[PDB]
């Protein structure tokens, strides 16, 4: 009985195996734009993905991960609310069964069609494993997806999904440039949170971009053709793999823009 997004193993069940699910800094959260406050102490955000080197794409039964070689100082996120440098290790998405839902974070309760998560770990901790044992071990750059014009830079990801339809399948995925998934503006909201999937560790500094990227209906429809199940098992489409907004508790969301 592994965790998932179904009626008997979904978000409302996670707290039993992962008590931190009801913690003090859980993610995602609803971003109340009027309550968010501009923070002058925030330094310029720096996203340097020029030397990013992807290696493989994997269907882990919950979503698909585009993995990067993080053995060297490449693809780093710094500045903004961050102290030090964070290295990109992988990115993945959360999406819905319909265009009207899919994102984890919401903006004034608005749900986007999907949400992209670029996961980075604080280099001061040596590697990802040690970083997830620290309150400032991770930084996730979240980007909303809305349905409209196609995102050219996402097509290579879309076209490889047919080869990793089921849980456990992976495929070579080199030379993918994540810069092609970024919106024009880097305006963002930030707050201290957690991983949105078990183990739900509270080690994340969330940086959620205000400007969504547009993807075509055809592109997201292909995301929805993936399977939660493994090969040879009854088909359960990989859709609605998002955790709903959690209590904000003793936290404040800061804006990088006035
Ligand atoms: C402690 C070992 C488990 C670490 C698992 C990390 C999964 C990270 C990806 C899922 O998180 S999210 N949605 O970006 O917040
Ligand atoms: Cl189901
Ligand atoms: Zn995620």
């Amino acid at each position: 009985h592994h965790w998932g997004y179904g009626k008997h193993n979904g978000p409302e069940h996670w707290h039993k195996d992962f008590p931190i699910a009801k913690g003090e800094r859980q993610s995602p959260v609803d971003i109340d734009t009027h309550t968010a406050k501009y923070d002058p102490s925030l330094k310029p955000l720096s996203v340097s993905y020029d030397q990013a080197t992807s290696l493989r794409i994997l269907n882990n039964g919950h979503a698909f991960n585009v993995e990067f070689d993080d053995s060297q100082d490449k693809a780093v996120l710094k500045g903004g609310p961050l102290d030090g440098t964070y290295r990109l290790i992988q990115f993945h998405f959360h999406w819905g069964s319909l265009d009207g839902q899919g994102s984890e974070h919401t903006v004034d309760k608005k749900k986007y069609a999907a949400e992209l998560h670029l996961v980075h770990w604080n280099t001061k901790y040596g590697d990802f494993g040690k970083a997830v044992q620290q309150p400032d071990g991770l930084a996730v750059l979240g980007i909303f997806l809305k349905v409209g014009s196609a995102k050219p830079g996402l097509q290579k990801v879309v076209d490889v999904l047919d080869s990793i339809k089921t849980k456990g399948k992976s495929a070579d995925f080199t030379n993918f440039d994540p810069r092609g998934l970024l919106p024009e503006s880097l305006d963002y909201w930030t707050y201290p949170g957690s991983l949105t999937t078990p183990p739900l560790l509270e080690c994340v500094t969330w940086i959620v971009l205000k400007e969504p990227i547009s993807v075509s209906s055809e592109q997201v429809l292909k995301f929805r053709k993936l399977n939660f199940n493994g090969e040879g098992e009854p088909e359960e489409l990989m859709v609605d793999n998002w955790r709903p907004a959690q209590p904000l508790k003793n936290r404040q969301i800061k804006a990088s823009f006035k």
